[PDB]
DNA sequence: TCGCGCCGGCGCG
DNA sequence: TCGCGCCGGCGCG
């Protein structure tokens, strides 16, 4: 029952004071180093949170703020999803798919996945958009999850499953994006997913912005390569129940598709998934892919 | 120095426990009942926050959570802006403008401001968007601030300035939206503003969604009334410094304007204002209006 | 009851 | 240092 030797929380100094820092990956390793998480997702998140709370208590330290936990829970959910997605393509034996948890736009802009030709197409768009009196851009956060269909990206090292959470295992899932840098043909990118532990009426609209901007960059590519068949879909996924009001908001259109009376309107977010269990991650990936 | 008789915090029961509730309007009245706020905005917000914090301390009660303050600060800033905007149109003598702090989409959907003819134009769009296999919508939060140019809406009661914050004064500013219900011609709506005490890379993109959706509803109206001259602009306003990265994000395009090579692209958010002082609110309104 | 729309406090490079 | 992108906890009808 000894919790005082845990490293899921770290001490550091700032302005002559000792401060507390949650180490979200350490919490995952210290709970899941023999087996990867199973059952209800939300409960595992609360379990991890109550674990760090017990640790700080046992060490006699100040409880981390709600913001620290907001941040921390976001990472847990993403890593749970990234690991489950890694194992999905192994057990399904998807020789030509990758599901990749992306870092932030500054560490690695998702545009860097694309081959030289496609990056130049996007550079032409970006540069022309700035060639006006009123300069415009197309900025969004990196998608949390990207689904890429390209057979020659898959190496045999990806075909070893993750049965336990180590520093080494979490590292490989979270640096997967590095292997595909400058290698994806434009239509290899088939889907992205936004991952949220919970939704708010304000925060759910960030999923619409994301889908809208991504589908707008993709529609440019479809015209630059005059391909009417290639599709890019954008999805949402919550760990909580999704309400009617959440559902309506996320039916919102990618606005460039609704200008004309005889256009068929596209949703910016094609579907929203309520991931109750780890089995639901597999279910979600089944729908997105097949 | 007696803080124990203050009503800026309220006690209420929930599951056999006594809970604390900030009363954000009471905090404003108890600080500004002789004169309306002046000087630096951010400092007045911190002043109001430190006032309720001193009150709970003096009463020996639990300090409200950061979420309670997040909520509370949002209301203070909006009311400060609403009151300053009320006084702006008086001192400028804008006989044909109203600046209105809107409630939420459920209390009063901003679409209800419009006259019967324009509401039917939007109902045709909404209903047709649902008349597909994949149903789509155009959902956003209500704009925080709306600027309406229509001379016949202005009554003489609006021309009395607000020199002190009472329950009665805050009520009139915050129910102003009720007077214009079903009265605005479509092109009377000239601007909306999103008001934020601070920005985040995620949260600032909600201003882009808002602008994008609003300009998409307005572009429909421009076509339904075949008017190439009518404009609707969308603006942001922070109480903190705005960074280069905030600036870039909010240069993002209303995506329906960038489809074609010879389109002139429009920003979804036309400008972002950093409101340091109350004088800056006046400055901002000067640019938006004239 | 919950729906709305608010925003602060992160861990990490 | 700050930029990224995370999300919980509201007051109110």
């Amino acid at each position: 029952t000894n919790l005082t030797n845990s490293n899921c929380v770290e001490e550091y100094k700032e302005n002559g004071k000792t401060k507390i820092r949650i180490k979200p990956f350490n919490a995952l390793i210290e709970l899941y180093h023999h087996q990867t998480p199973t059952g209800s997702i939300k409960e595992n998140l609360d379990k991890l949170e109550n674990y760090v709370k017990d640790v700080v208590k046992a060490k006699g330290l100040a409880i981390p703020t709600s913001g620290a936990f907001s941040n921390t829970r976001g990472t847990w959910f993403e890593v749970m999803i990234a690991i489950q997605s890694w194992n999905y393509r192994v057990k399904r034996e998807l020789n030509d798919y990758l599901i990749i948890k992306m870092p932030n736009v500054k560490t690695f802009d998702f545009r860097k996945i694309f081959d030289n030709e496609t990056r130049e197409k996007l550079h032409q768009l970006e540069k022309s958009l700035l060639t006006h009196k009123q300069q415009v851009r197309l900025i969004t956060s990196n998608p949390d999850l990207l689904i890429i269909r390209q057979k020659d990206l898959i190496k045999s090292e990806y075909n070893l499953p993750i049965n336990k959470l180590t520093h080494e295992n979490i590292d490989v899932a979270l640096t997967l994006f590095k292997d595909i840098e400058g290698k994806c043909k434009w239509d290899s990118l088939v889907a992205g997913v936004g991952l949220k532990t919970s939704l708010r009426p304000d925060r759910r609209l960030q999923l619409v912005h994301e889908g809208n901007i991504l589908k707008s960059l993709f529609a440019h590519l479809k015209m630059a390569y005059w391909n009417p068949k290639a599709e890019f879909k954008y999805y949402g996924a919550s760990s909580e129940p999704v309400s009617k009001a959440d559902d309506d908001a996320l039916q919102t259109a990618a606005t460039h598709t609704i200008v004309n009376v005889n256009s068929t309107p596209e949703r910016a977010v094609d579907d929203i998934f309520s991931l109750t269990s780890f089995e639901d991650i597999d279910k979600m990936l089944d729908q997105i892919i097949k």
